[PDB]
């Protein structure tokens, strides 16, 4: 087994987590009645799983054992919407991080095929991270005015033939 | 926290795990190269995802507290085809029982809400669990000739609550 | 084999024996020229046979046996109009009273999945009910001007219902 | 009470439950998951139930005494597919027979408008055996390889007024 | 007389009184220049109208006695829209409550019509008190902001036969 | 308080009264499976409530305390519909009075404003009672043939108006 191979599986295993902890964020924000977060982070959730499912498709297409595997407990308590929008930054720069290690990790055992193929979630990263960074600072400056916060999101927020496949196809 | 309460943040966790499960049989198909089984699985794992999120949608609705879960490992490795569906009808089977529990457990504690809102459950499961047992009794038929169980997918596979964060295709 | 499995086998025969019954009707009234009654009769008694359907796909659902069975003679002579509405009210009285009792038996045997199944048929029960009931107090306000009998049911007169083995048919 | 008008009656029984028949066909193909085939059994019986409703009509029409009957029993229990259609093709005999003995009947006792309105009926059964014929040699050729006889049935298997209209 | 059918002619008297108090707090917020809220509470007040009627119209489907009844006097003052609101939310939970007992009493007996037909409203309830208690706290959260209640109004917001036909 | 004012309260309760009392007989004749009357009725009861809400929406313009009222009991039971057509003319009548009562004290206490708003009522009247009396004259004649009242309603009996609160209902 590669390393890259390894990597890949955890990666996997980040991603489905990744995603059930946008799914808590998303239901955190429902139960606080600020859906326009809400619709939002479902919609980001329904992304993670996403690049999960084209990670799976790639090792498949590279006939590479893949396993569904299981999912951490994930957060569900927030003393309100900015720490959980400072969690997603968060995540989203440890994913960051992650996918630069898949890279220098192809790149070190001459996987060319894994190398090329991380190129599209390094792009990727640049703007989510991007995203929940300018939510972060939208929220700290509205502070407790969070309707502002809803305005910004649906006015200025969701209004690539580049990605690769996502095993079972890419959800809306 | 009532009987009921209780149950539902269990099922939920049922349901992802469930819905989770689902993907490792799709996926499984998927690298058998048997297209047609792989799409019907893939759709079914979004339709128990759909499940996971109408029932927090109702405890969200009802202010009751709500976690969304892990999730459990789940299994990868089939010998054959047959193995993944007979797998996927005991769970269908298994969620039948769960949610039949629920009814009676709310029923017992007088939660009138929670047993209207499980009936809507009950007859999808009544179809769900029909249509594993029908993929099945086909595989067994279809043997190792896979290709007329992916015929028969292809032609003969083709109101309900509100799921948080809308129901997905 | 439970108390509700012999039970829908029952009710089967009983709604094919139902349809069958209205085809009667229909019948009737087709020969005493009454157009209007015949036609309508002639629907509800496909609508009986979808019943029968619905219930013989749950069967097919949960795997239990199912028998198509044999009908009973059913009435075919009326003194009158009035007679043969009153007697299709007395059968959907009697068919509201055999759902009610599937639905018992349901609870009683801890079968969920027919409980909940049966509830369809009570809601349409009302209406079928509410129906045959105004044909009735209609037909006995016309008495003899039958006429205005079928003028009433030509002007005023005509889901996730449960699918019906062979499709639900018009 | 004429012969005809007797058998008239009769055939009324034998139609209503030669269409009962069908039904349990459906039922029986359904249940063992060949939907196609189910689902051509339910449309053949909605189409006897049809005949029989034109066979009702028909004394409607004539001021002719009709009673709308019980139904016998049905065969419900099939070792295969192969015998449930067996016994399709032997309804569709027996049909034929009643179909030729109601003709003969009508031009013994000079009922020329009986005996005219038997012939549409004829040509139908003509069609109906044919068909009933094919679906046995298809099932024969198939033998236990039933997604044949489905693939066949998909592919290749697509009058008087009836009291109540005629049901599709 | 059974309990369940008095039961239903109180819960007929419940609902259209029901429908007068949204009245009420409809004409407080148009009063205040509030008409985000108040169109909401008009289309609040003619949906209990119209739950009101298809009770009417299950006692008359079932032969049983109905009364159209008066209306009791309804609360026209608020200190303020967080307690029209709050009076809203208690309402729906009140109601919520009635059709449990309305089930329950059905149940016990053995009016099986009665218990099918209470369902569809038990599930209404569950939207109608999520709805009233969204309203609730984000009136909180607005404070004497109230415009930003009127906006979230405008933005995120927005069955049985009634006798009479539904009315929108 | 101004008497035009009290009196304009008063106006409301008696149209929400007025209101149900149309609810009430609606239903009589839906029971009575006389559906035409029945509709005419629900959707006389629709607009009896417009005018309450018309004038509700008079005080709001005119900034006068104005409260939603209570609803008195109102009459369920009639030997017949004729009986029930009768008390919907008096009704009318009755609320012609009560408007033409309106205007005049508007008229004495100088309320200009009172006095025109209540116009568009006073016409509105003069077509309600001539329907109402227009049913009642044919349910006499129709005595021995009700549906002859139904066919009447169905075939012959299916503006510039001051804002309803909450907007008109159809």
């Amino acid at each position: 087994k590669t390393k890259f191979h390894a990597l890949m599986q955890e990666q996997i295993h980040n991603e489905f987590t990744a995603a059930q902890q946008y799914v808590a964020i998303a239901v955190y924000f429902d139960s606080e009645d600020l859906p326009q977060l809400a619709k939002h982070f479902y919609s980001q959730a329904v992304e993670e799983r996403n690049h999960a499912m084209m990670l799976v498709q790639h090792l498949l297409d590279r006939d590479l054992r893949v396993e569904i595997p299981g999912v951490d407990t994930v957060r569900n308590q927030f003393d309100r919407p900015r720490e959980a929008l400072a969690l997603a930054l968060d995540q989203e720069r440890t994913v960051t991080d992650q996918v630069g290690r898949l890279t220098a990790v192809a790149r070190d055992e001459g996987d060319f095929l894994g190398e090329q193929f991380m190129q599209w979630f390094l792009q990727e990263q640049i703007e989510e991270v991007a995203l929940m960074a300018t939510l972060v600072r939208v929220a700290d400056r509205a502070g407790a005015n969070l309707f502002e916060l809803e305005n910004f999101v649906a006015r200025e927020v969701d209004v690539a033939s580049g990605a690769p496949h996502a095993a079972g196809g890419r959800l809306g």
